[PDB]
């Protein structure tokens, strides 16, 4: 039982750019004008098949990738991260080398973070909001504060001596500058594509060279931060990894988080400013008010359940990755239909959570709501490939909102909340939109 097929008006591009104008509207189309809600856009003459249905994301996640298969569809990525370094390796190494990096990215290696990211703030702010109110464009400044904040956490002063952050920043642009998200169809299409590497690839062989600098530079003197402990790591047969490896592993930590975080500070505290939901910055406040000046994991790994709330609805709502896409390298059943083997096939956050179902009155940003069906929520994804960093991004997330709410207030210059800026990779408020007030308590 293949499933419907959204007829194709013309004949090449019309998906990919209907898609584009208004994806959610486009997709809902096709679960509406076909009645079940697993549908198959073409894109590029690639089949690709949408899972519409919260009930079956399960078939999603779960088939492990010699069944479904990231490693296909995200290949744009490995001049980026590397040749053979994570897609781009064979999947007992890439799990594997995935696996390192979670094991910097969970809660045990956070003792000593939360007053370091409190402080890139406090001092940001200090820095870029000095008269008692000013406006500022939000978008930006959680953006410098989420780049700023990962690097005072997971690198070494020597490191961010030697590479500052606003250096890194722009040596990660460069690296999207390559990206052509494809991904769709976006496998096939790599003939001989111009060297959109060339930008980048220039910026990973600088980052990896000072990489080694370092590694040179601080054994000769006689070491714990994301660098350091990348090193210490040991493959099942008894490898380490490569610097080549290390220095992949280091820019896909700063690379998931550079939008997404800050998409999702930023929606957060659009959302919470907003007069209409006075109510629930009151209720953050009452949460946050008696933390101390100093701030200690423990307000934020324990006493911070509501905010957690906000972010995770913020992410609900407006999901800052649109979609999420495997090979199929098998048929595979998914509730009625089958899906044949070479469709590509993808399931999307931006849709799923819209649902009316599981999410009634999606476009209402409630905090307190619950899904209506398990795994709807899937704003980190679900199954094998769980997000790796969430917990390290929502560490972030709560210590900007106690520490930016706390000193400081803040007026939306638009009537409304703004609206989603479709037109980028990862999906964010749109940048005008964004103006923003501030008055210092
Ligand atoms: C607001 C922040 C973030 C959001 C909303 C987010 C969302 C997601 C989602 C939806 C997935 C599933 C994608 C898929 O199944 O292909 C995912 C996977 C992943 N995320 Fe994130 N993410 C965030 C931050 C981070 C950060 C900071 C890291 C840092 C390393 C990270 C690393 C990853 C990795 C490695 C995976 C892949 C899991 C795998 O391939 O097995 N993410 N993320
Ligand atoms: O910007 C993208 N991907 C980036 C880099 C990246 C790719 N694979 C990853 C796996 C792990 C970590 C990062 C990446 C990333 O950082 N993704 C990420 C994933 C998980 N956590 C954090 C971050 C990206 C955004 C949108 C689309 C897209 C959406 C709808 C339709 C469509 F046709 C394309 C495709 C994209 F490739």
């Amino acid at each position: 039982k293949l499933p419907p097929v959204y007829p194709v008006t013309v004949p090449f591009l019309g998906h990919i750019v209907q898609f584009g104008k208004n994806p959610l509207e486009f997709m809902q189309r096709c679960k509406r004008d076909l009645k079940s809600g697993v549908f198959t856009i073409s894109i590029g003459g690639q089949r690709v098949t949408i899972v519409g249905d919260p009930h079956e994301h399960s078939r999603f996640f779960s088939p492990r990738n010699e069944i479904l298969s990231p490693r296909e569809v995200y290949t744009i990525m490995t001049p980026v991260f590397g040749e053979g370094v994570a897609y781009a390796a064979p999947y007992p190494r890439m799990r594997e080398q995935l696996n390192f990096l979670a094991e910097e990215l969970t809660i045990a290696k956070f003792q000593n973070f939360v007053p370091a990211i409190q402080h890139e703030v406090r001092k940001f702010m200090a820095e870029n909001w000095k008269e008692d109110e000013g406006v500022i464009n939000l978008l930006e400044d959680c953006g410098a504060m989420i780049i700023n904040t990962a690097c005072q956490c997971l690198f070494g002063e020597d490191l961010r001596k030697r590479l500052n952050a606003r250096h890194f920043a722009q040596l990660l642009s460069k690296m999207e500058s390559s990206l052509i998200p494809a991904a769709v169809f976006m496998p096939w299409l790599l003939r001989l594509p111009l060297p959109q590497s060339a930008r980048c690839r220039e910026a990973r062989a600088e980052l990896q060279k000072i990489l080694g600098e370092i590694i040179v530079a601080r054994e000769k003197e006689e070491t714990s931060d994301l660098l350091g402990g990348l090193l210490k790591a040991v493959y099942r047969d008894g490898t380490r990894m490569s610097l080549h490896e290390v220095c992949g592993m280091i820019v896909a930590a700063m690379f998931a988080g550079q939008h997404t975080s800050t998409i999702t500070t930023s929606w957060s505290m659009l959302h919470l400013m907003h007069p209409k939901n006075k109510k629930w910055l009151d209720k953050l406040h009452k949460e946050i008010d008696e933390f101390p000046a100093q701030l200690n994991y423990d307000n934020v790994m324990d006493e911070m359940p509501f905010a957690e709330r906000c972010v995770r609805e913020s992410i609900r709502r407006d999901p800052p990755l649109l979609m999420v896409m495997r090979m199929v390298k098998a048929e595979v059943k998914v509730g009625s239909y089958v899906v044949p083997k070479g469709d590509i096939i993808a399931c999307s956050p931006l849709l799923s959570h819209h649902d009316e179902e599981a999410f009634p009155n999606p476009r209402l940003w409630d905090p307190e709501r619950d899904e209506k069906v398990d795994g709807a929520f899937i704003g980190f994804g679900a199954g094998v490939h769980k997000c790796i960093g969430q917990k390290f991004a929502l560490l972030q997330v709560k210590t900007i909102l106690a520490t930016a709410f706390r000193e400081y207030d803040f007026q939306l210059l638009r009537d409304e909340v703004p609206d989603p800026d479709y037109h980028t990779m990862v999906v964010g408020p749109t940048l005008n939109q964004c103006l923003v007030k501030y008055t210092r308590k």
